[PDB]
């Protein structure tokens, strides 16, 4: 359980060694661009008042406007933060689209508040922020507990101080100036990634065995898109509880039980199992789609997986990678494998400047050779400078920012 | 030595229970309206880069415009500048100044930098608040290490981005828009506090003796109005060092030595003494002028003065507060001390806002009124809840931040 | 037979900065303005004709507060002209110790040659041009030669389209639009108060003097009226028009009167037509320039019969003619102190529209009295520490307060 | 050599007599927008002040945002800059791009600056001008003196008082949201302009000689496409001196040579020659690429060339237009043959505001339909006026600015 700042600062320092980055260019590039702290209280539906304190975390803009989520989870803090947005800035110059990295979120349990209090955090939020965020400045999209009825909210608020914004939020309904493609994005990439790296070892999706832990917007997609490739998803897990079936779970069936009754428990197609024997579940691949930290140094030896995907932000903390790399398993970094959500969060921003709207296989299309070329650089990278694959994608990302930095330059 | 910011929310957590706040009441006002990091990277006279993290802590803003100084020091920090901010919060109130509280700083130590890297950090900085800060929003000033030198490069580089707003910032050159009187401000405020306390005793300075720790802005204009009170200024110290001269030391002559050779302790006029001792000496009356958390669980045990006025911004925490108590020490707190600088940036402020500058005499009568007029107001709450002096003042500043919070409402 | 103006106007400034020893530096940065703006101005004629015009803005110097100064309308206006006086405000209000920097703006039309329709045009489309450059922190301007109270109405209310109402944007406007009671009259006051402080060094007062003024607009009417009132013997008087003497002293209300009824001095019956050419070398105690600038120069100085020089106008001696004048011993109270009076009282008229609160007449002209008195006493100090003549005392005193300023401010970026 | 605001004037006047303008509009044409003169005051590195005066003249805007670039040179003064801007209103109309004209420059000497003395300069410059102006209001770009490195800077500083705003300046670096094709598309715009030229003769470059005045962006990307095309660059120089070949210069060598030694001389693959003898020099297409005015009345009577392309901004004065009329030699003027580089320039800035970068194919194929249509209009208004190639296009591009403004009136 290792702090997630600590451990993707031990990554950045690691790729900065690897780069040689001068020592006073490597401090900068650790410290954010800006962050803020802000009160967000509101009344809730009885009229009592609640206070929360809201995050963004603006971690660097040197190659553009900053990008990055908004999560509402209890475990949000000014750490898990700054990692997350410092992710951010990597993965953005990974995927070669023109942007920095930043991310938000506020400490709040979303299940527990209604639809309208969800509704006034979200614009009391907005109102405090709003100064700060902008089309050409930092534009949120969902993470962990916010999905596009959020994003709506922070359009037609922001909306109120700037007039009609659309691309200030990305991952917007559709009837808002959302785009195609965008909320299949980030497991679509998943998809895309995991192809990419099958594909060096001769295979494809086709007849292995995945195990994903979590089950919301990436995890569906991701479940969803592998079992329509072929792939066996054999252990899918959730909040609520976990399954199993050997012989690979009906993941559009789950999707349908889950809805229906809101818990994974039950389902006919499956077998209960132990959530916290999820993760080393025997597999061929091991998709992590839920919180980060959750392979450390206490389980990551008893991982069964041959390579590890991660969807989720940070899911593999810098101890672990190493009790893997050891045990032979290859590890698909989240800089890369997840950047199909902010890959095309470019897309729908590119389109609302444009005011004109892509098919959706225009977006797939462009998603598909955004990923394709990403791993490819990637590899590069790895062969320069004979490290792993996720030292070839950080080094990537931290090689991409520095460039733009010393361009941009350092006089006031 | 207490952590500051906890020390500060023990005192107000007393002082809401005093006031019998509602709970949620309680919490909204120790959050803090917004809180900011930023980078602040400058090229050195050598070319060489530096980075520091500038904050500013924009803690309440129920009652006006947030008001508060930039402190360059090297233990600034962010609890440190969330307990300064959050004590103008409550000074501005007990003052009755139409002002919220805030609070900024640089871990620095301007002493290590030549004057053209401290403009140029202290305009970088400007840079990345600018757009947080105001005439209407938030009005910075002085504090520790920054003088109105420093105060004139805010206004110069934060009017590139805003035109011309003198009343931007306080503390300024008068040739630039400063008050006369304020240089003189936070001393002279100590004297008229003083003045107030000891007449409840039937005393006078004339003739009473007084240590002062710290010779900076404050405690430079603290011992020489006092001195020429009558009062005998028996020990001084700074950060170089500590002087002592039980028949009074001659504080004009102090200061042209101090000028002219940067040190105390070689002074003609005194003896030098160990530093650690200083706040331990004999005397009526201890005014500690220099950091915070000085008085605390090691030393009150052993402090002689009789009283103590708070000149610097928390100088004794809780645990010194009660064992000082149980001896029979009377303490006149910070938060009305010590308001003679934001008082008079007030007036400085509103003379800007006026285009029309005032005469120093006027400045300094309205100093005296609303001096005065504070004291009644702390005494009248001692009086109606029975507490010591600096509950009185932070149930003063408490009770009218909630009853203008109150009065705002809190629907979106 | 005149200097160029800024060519003028330097020499002074750099006479000056050697006085007060300035850095080569900082004399270089002092001279260069701020920004300078020229700017399109084509507006259609009553007949539907268009006409083009080009209009200047330049921004001396803000080091000490928001840029203050007039806008010219007059055919002699060009760069140099508008930056020679953008110059001046700078300094002038440094000597006054009023919180302002300078600038100056203008427009080469004969005004006399346009309709009130097509004044108010002009006037419009300049304040579109160039209010994304003014404002009330910023630069705020003011009539002066060829502008009165009515055009600064319609430079606010085209300003306050933009940036809504905006009163102190602008200074000298109609009392009913947010003037202030004594602008009009204030910079003939002001002269009248600036001879009283330069005469009471010598033991003497207006009464009983005789004065000579060129020019009779805003400000060579209240000047020539109010000295007039103090017992002085205006014995000539000129204007664009021509000139009149007498040499008993001219009753001043009456040719106000004649002027009005009939648009020229001339023919008036209480004095005698003169050669407008000699106006200026005319006998009497104090000649007070109230006209154009450089109008005594190499050509006519050493005619010149006056004792003093009351400086009215803005820049009406040039630096051959100081010297020359300094040789026949005539004392010349610079335009940078004496004509003050406007520049003052403008000051005053922006702080009641910043306050929201308009002051009585009284306290505006006891307040100018107060400012003309000390930057008098303060010229006087500069004088004295530096040896130097009036002139030069207003000159060092002005740029030192703004380089002091300059140097507060600071330089990196 | 002529003032080149007359030479310039008389140009327009006498397009303007070929059109037969209405006289009030033709004035109105002249006389600039705005003309804006500004101090320039940077420390140096050993902290003494220098003063420079900047630049920006906004010629027209009738037909967009005014764009032109930035000279930094010795020479620059206000008469060039409003030469230089009026030539920016009639070549955009000419390329039938959406801008109007305008330039910029600082009188300097960038050699006798450092690094960070330029970038301080290049900062101030965009304090100073940054409200006057913007993506849509007048967009800059490089010119002699500056270069990509340059508008990173502007960008830089721009972006900190308006956001982030690619789009502002042009000639970008790639890294910075430059476009593919920028940095050679003046002198591959030379290029195709040359060869539709000549293709009028039943010519093209293959075998044919060319003589280069200038060697930095306009003249390397010239001579090197030219000597690709199987052009015979025969002579060439630039500041430091001049060299020959009759055979043809080695341009790749002599670049190589160049960036080792800084200077063409001693060159092993040519002889020095005079370099004020490289305009008369014998050949079949004559391109100046560094100063305005070289051609004039004292050696255009020795020009031996015979078809002059303007690569240079005004390089031929009114007096030598006429003189070499009479020897038979054909002029294709700067406002047509140099302008790839402000047609490249709007497809940046397209690029920019678009979100979306383009090919490098892309760009070079619009560059050339661009040319070739340009060079059919004027071909078109040619026959129309019975006039020659400078008329042409000068006549093209007035009626074009004329008519833009007529539509948008006169109205207050
Ligand atoms: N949404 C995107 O576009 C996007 C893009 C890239 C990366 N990510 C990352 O993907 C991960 C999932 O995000 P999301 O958008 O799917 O969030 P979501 O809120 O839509 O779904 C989160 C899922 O995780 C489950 N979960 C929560 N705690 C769990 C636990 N302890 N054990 C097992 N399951 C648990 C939830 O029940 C739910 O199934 C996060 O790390 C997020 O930062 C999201
Ligand atoms: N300046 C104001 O208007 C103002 C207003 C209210 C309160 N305060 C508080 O007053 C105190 C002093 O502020 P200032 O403006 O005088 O600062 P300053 O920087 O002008 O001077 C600080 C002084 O403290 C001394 N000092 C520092 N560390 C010391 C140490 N360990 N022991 C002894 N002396 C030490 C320095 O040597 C110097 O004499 C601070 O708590 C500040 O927040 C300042
Ligand atoms: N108006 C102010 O508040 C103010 C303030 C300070 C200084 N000034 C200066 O005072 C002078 C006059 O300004 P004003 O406001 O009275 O202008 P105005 O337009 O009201 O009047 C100008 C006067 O000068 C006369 N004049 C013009 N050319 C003349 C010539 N060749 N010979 C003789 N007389 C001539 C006109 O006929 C008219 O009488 C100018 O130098 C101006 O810059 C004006
Ligand atoms: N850069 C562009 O995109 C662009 C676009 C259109 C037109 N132009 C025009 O092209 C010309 C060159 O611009 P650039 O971008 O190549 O500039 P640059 O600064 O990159 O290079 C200028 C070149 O001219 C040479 N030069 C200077 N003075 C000279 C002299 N007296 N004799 C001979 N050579 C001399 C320099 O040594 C250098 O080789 C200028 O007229 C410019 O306005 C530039
Ligand atoms: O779409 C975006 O802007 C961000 C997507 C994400 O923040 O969830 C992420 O990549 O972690
Ligand atoms: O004058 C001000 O606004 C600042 C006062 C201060 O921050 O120094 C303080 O009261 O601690
Ligand atoms: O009142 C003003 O602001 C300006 C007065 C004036 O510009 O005419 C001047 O002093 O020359
Ligand atoms: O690319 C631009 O916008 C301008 C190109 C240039 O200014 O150098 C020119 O055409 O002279
Ligand atoms: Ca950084
Ligand atoms: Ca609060
Ligand atoms: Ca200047
Ligand atoms: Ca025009
Ligand atoms: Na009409
Ligand atoms: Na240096």
């Amino acid at each position: 359980a290792m702090n997630a700042l600590a451990a993707t600062n031990r990554n950045f320092r690691h790729a900065s060694r690897i780069l040689g980055l001068d020592s006073k260019i490597e401090r900068s590039l650790m410290i954010p661009f800006r962050e803020i702290k802000v009160e967000c209280t509101i009344p809730k539906d009885d009229g009592t008042l609640v206070s929360y304190i809201g995050f963004r975390v603006q971690h660097d803009n040197a190659r553009g406007p900053m990008k990055g989520g908004i999560r509402y989870h209890p475990e949000v803090d000014p750490d898990e933060v700054n990692a997350l947005a410092q992710l951010m800035t990597w993965k953005t110059a990974v995927a070669d689209i023109p942007y920095g990295g930043a991310k938000g979120g506020i400490g709040c349990s979303p299940r527990d508040l209604s639809l309208s209090e969800l509704e006034r955090l979200t614009r009391v939020f907005t109102q405090k922020i709003h100064d700060l965020i902008g089309i050409h400045t930092d534009v949120p999209a969902p993470d962990m507990g916010t999905n596009a009825q959020t994003m709506a909210w922070i359009l037609d608020e922001y909306s109120k101080f700037h007039g009609h914004s659309p691309a200030v939020v990305t991952g917007k309904p559709i009837d808002l100036g959302g785009s195609l493609g965008r909320e299949a994005a980030t497991g679509r990439g998943v998809v895309f990634a995991t192809e990419a790296l099958l594909a060096e070892y001769g295979k494809s999706i086709q007849g292995l065995t995945f195990v994903i832990q979590g089950f919301g917007n990436v995890g569906t997609w991701a479940a969803k898109l592998i079992h329509e490739k072929g792939g066996k998803v054999v252990a899918v897990s959730d909040i609520t509880g976990a399954i199993r079936n050997p012989e690979g779970i009906d993941i559009n069936a789950l999707i349908k039980h889950k809805d229906a009754t809101g818990s994974l428990n039950d389902f006919n197609g499956g077998d209960a199992m132990n959530s916290d024997e999820l993760l080393i579940h025997e597999c061929d691949v091991l998709i992590p789609c839920a919180l980060g930290g959750v392979l450390n140094k206490e389980n990551a030896g008893d991982v069964k997986a041959k390579f590890i995907v991660e969807a989720a932000n940070h899911p593999t903390d810098p101890d672990a990678d190493e009790i893997l790399s050891k045990k032979g398993v290859i590890i698909l970094p989240d800089i890369y494998a997840n950047a199909g959500g902010v890959t095309v969060s470019y897309f729908e921003w590119v389109q609302n400047i444009q005011g004109f709207m892509w098919e959706e296989e225009k977006v797939n299309l462009e998603l598909q050779k955004y990923m394709t070329r990403a791993f490819h650089n990637i590899k590069t990278m790895c062969h320069t400078h004979s490290c792993n694959l996720r030292m070839g994608a950080f080094t990537l990302g931290v090689n991409r920012v520095a460039r733009a930095t010393q361009l941009r330059g350092w006089e006031a």
